């Protein structure tokens, strides 16, 4: 197989040709009010990059206990442009919204859900934006789910909506 350090090189690349093709503009810090321009992304400690479409509610999620539900559109783009995840938008009709509890890790067992759904990448935002929030995201291997984690596997979240369960 791949050595951790070659994964972490094609990865570092695809992500430069990425966000080059896509003539995105990556900022240090978080904008004035997290407003965000369509292409401007964070990059954030962890090494996820972040755009805040709609900021949400001012509520915010509590590690270990808040029960949560996303749609989104998730595509794959180093080695192909696989639509992995499709439950938000327009051609999304009959899907249901994915859900999890804030703090849930991603299991290794293929079996589990949570081995392809669920991520720490995810889930970051979560420091920052509410309920109904909309957000953009470039999530590296290392913070993906166990899927990705074992193929070495960015993704690219076009669109994520997080819905907070207690509210429905």
């Amino acid at each position: 197989g791949k050595s951790y350090t070659d994964m972490l090189k094609d990865e570092k690349k695809a992500i430069e040709r990425f966000i080059d093709d896509k003539g995105l503009e990556i900022l240090d810090d978080f904008p004035a009010d997290s407003v965000f321009k369509e292409n401007q992304f964070v990059l954030l400690d962890n090494g996820v990059y972040l755009n805040i479409i709609d900021k949400g509610s001012d509520q915010r999620a509590v590690q270990y206990k808040t029960k949560m539900l996303y749609r989104c559109k998730m595509s794959y783009f180093m080695d192909s442009t696989i639509v992995a995840i499709e439950n938000y938008g327009p051609h999304s009709n009959g899907t249901s919204p994915i859900a999890f509890t804030y703090g849930d890790y991603s299991k290794n067992s293929p079996y589990d859900p949570s081995y392809y759904y669920v991520s720490e990448g995810m889930q970051e935002p979560l420091k920052y934006v509410g309920d109904r929030a909309k957000v953009k995201m470039i999530v590296p291997f290392k913070r993906g789910a166990y899927n990705d984690q074992s193929n070495g596997q960015p993704v690219y979240y076009e669109i994520l909506e997080y819905i907070f369960e207690e509210n429905l």
